[PDB]
């Protein structure tokens, strides 16, 4: 019968006390805090969040896009993901002043980041192969090799690159860690989107964790959230009041599908989410 | 809930450790406990956070600070101010295990002097003249703070992946983040790996004063220095005088004082602080890892 303290309440209450304590200020507006830290269980239990229904289609391709190492907006939104639609878009390239930049290219974001850092960006559609450090690999083979290291971290914020991306990463680093088996993961995200991006981010990190854990013969453990500037925007208050209301149902369970052996292998059909019983959608203006 | 505020956190965060804290060996062979993930917010409005369960040498805070402000990578520089901590990290014998013999003794690699005022240059030794290169990210948040405080990507990086195989002891501190609210600033730490008993007492006080300092040259107030570890340890030879310390009650924090109007953060000497109303428990000799 009895359950654990719902993962969840760490999100809910990171978002009552934003409603109660932030401070005002603009960017829409936004109540804001500084510094955050949460922990999701990952042992048997997936913390896609139940209070509203997360798109898990979406948490998915995006990673398995990441993975790819891919820039262009257009191969995610082919798979049915819009999330980075409108950074790729003519005007908006044009108003950050990349003109001679075709439609779709992100500069160097995420997946360039994990498997080519420190290489020269040119555009979305050149070859990579073999430049950059693929910092994904590497923690990989470390994992494999040497779990006790304390430098297992992948890096996403780069200062050279930003003036060349279309978005400034939300997330600046990821630093894993194994004991007794179990591989935990620390994300370090310096602007965190508290209504409409955070409860995604957990899932994302989330499933990185998990596939690692997968392809480095381990179980997950914990996913440590830890924010900077934590924000809610105000258009999102009144749908987070009744977000607030609503009790969580348990975490659903996450299955990979078949032995996986390479993380570059990892295809969408391999996942099943399963027991997911959201209260309904709830949409945030982004 | 009512969290715990100031030293408190502190010498909780050891006792679960102690208590939570997993048995791994480590790249020196010496034995630790270790947890993953931890947090703590310092408050720096009207109190400093210098340790009271233990004397925690502040000459040595403040030297060091100093000492990675002027671009310094030369232990020796240091070394020379009566302040030894960095010594043993850039001796021979620690130097030759890492394959760095043709590098002079005291060369302590591309580390935070040379991170923060010249990140993305080309090390190749501690006497180099690094003027020109690489990016100035210390001024950069000073000039940021002043004229977009709200901007919300002042971040300051330690860890630089193109670097590490040019490093002896590779940064234990990862990155910092800025943050500004109604004339405040505040500071977030993250430390990817804490030596819990000697380092990290300094490392707080460190932040805090580095704090203290952006505050100062930008008329701002201390808000908070938010301390985040990801593999936070206890050296087994630790223990002992850990379970010493946790048995005094905390003092109150002190407070520090800057003594004139510094105009740029280059121009602060040790001299310019003073801290008042310390009042520590004796000294504790902890051994060095
Ligand atoms: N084992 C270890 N090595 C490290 C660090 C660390 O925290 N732990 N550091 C992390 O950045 C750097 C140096 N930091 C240090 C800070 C304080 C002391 C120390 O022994 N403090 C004494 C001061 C006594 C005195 O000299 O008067 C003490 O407080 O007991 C040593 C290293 C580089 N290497
Ligand atoms: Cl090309
Ligand atoms: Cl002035």
């Amino acid at each position: 019968e009895p359950r654990p303290p719902h993962g969840e309440l760490q999100y809910l209450g990171q978002i009552q006390h934003i409603l109660r304590c932030g401070v005002r200020k603009d960017d829409t507006g936004t109540l804001s805090v500084f510094g955050m830290q949460a922990r999701y269980s990952l042992r048997d239990e997936f913390p896609l969040l139940t209070t509203k229904r997360v798109f898990w289609k979406g948490v998915l391709e995006e990673l398995l896009w990441f993975i790819k190492g891919s820039t262009n907006a257009k191969e995610l939104s082919s798979k049915g993901v819009k999330i980075w639609d409108a950074n790729g878009s003519r005007d908006f390239l044009d108003s950050l002043g990349f003109s001679t930049r075709e439609e779709g290219d992100l500069g160097p974001v995420y997946g360039f980041q994990w498997r080519h850092f420190g290489a020269e960006y040119r555009d979305m559609e050149s070859d990579y192969s073999g430049q950059g450090v693929d910092q994904l690999q590497r923690v990989i083979d470390t994992i494999k090799t040497n779990p006790d290291d304390c430098r297992i971290i992948m890096c996403a914020w780069n200062p050279r690159d930003l003036p060349l991306m279309a978005l400034p990463p939300c997330h600046a680093l990821c630093q894993f860690y194994v004991v007794n088996s179990e591989l935990s993961c620390q994300l370090y995200q310096r602007s965190g989107d508290m209504g409409l991006g955070v409860p995604f981010n957990i899932a994302s990190y989330a499933l990185l964790t998990y596939m690692i854990a997968h392809i480095t013969g381990l179980k997950p453990g914990d996913f440590i959230h830890t924010l900077g500037d934590a924000h809610i925007y105000l258009n999102h208050i009144e749908p987070l009041k009744i977000q607030l209301q609503r009790e969580p149902r348990p975490f659903p369970k996450l299955r990979i599908l078949r032995k996986v052996e390479k993380i570059d292998d990892f295809k969408a059909e391999d996942f099943q989410i399963e027991g997911y019983n959201p209260h309904p959608t709830i949409k945030m203006e982004m």
